[PDB]
């Protein structure tokens, strides 16, 4: 889970 | 679960 | 899992 | 959960 | 949870 | 829960 | 729980 | 909870 | 877990 | 886990 | 668990 | 796991 | 946990 | 828990 | 437990 | 514990 | 803990 | 713990 | 844990 | 652990 | 762990 | 884990 | 694991 | 500690 | 703990 | 804790 | 920790 | 942990 | 973690 | 981690 | 890890 | 701490 | 903290 | 901690 | 935690 | 962690 | 974590 | 992690 | 990982 | 924090 | 913290 | 944070 | 955390 | 974490 | 994390 | 993450 | 991972 | 918080 | 928070 | 947290 | 977190 | 997170 | 994590 | 992640 | 809370 | 949270 | 949480 | 969440 | 998590 | 998640 | 998740 | 998943 990362948003980048 | 990576959104880039 | 990854949405590039 | 990483949002950078 | 890091909102940087 | 980091805000940085 | 960090405002940094 | 820490606001430095 | 995110529900966006 | 992601519902989006 | 984020709800955004 | 991804329900999109 | 966190509602944004 | 930040409802932000 | 943060409502900002 | 919060009831709102 | 938040019942709303 | 939440109940929403 | 979140009952919604 | 998610009851929706 | 999700019951949906 | 899902139990749909 | 997921019990559909 | 509640008893509701 | 709350017993409900 | 919670005994629902 | 829930029992219900 | 949840017992039901 | 869920005893069921 | 279920046992059911 | 299911012991069903 | 609760002994019941 | 719980004995019951 | 529970001791049930 | 539980020791039951 | 449960002992049981 | 589980000893049974 | 299961001991049994 | 189970050690049984 | 109980010593038993 | 229990020290048992 | 048991020593047992 | 557990020193048994 | 576990030390036995 | 187990060191046994 | 087991050293035995 | 297992350092045995 | 325990120094021993 | 243990410093033993 | 554990410095020993 | 251990620092050992 | 251990640092040993 | 871990750093030994 | 092991760093040693 | 620890500044050591 | 330690700042050492 | 620790700033080491 | 360890910022060394 | 670790910004080292 | 290491950002090193 | 590295990112080094 | 790494970014090197």
């Amino acid at each position: 889970y990362a948003w980048f």
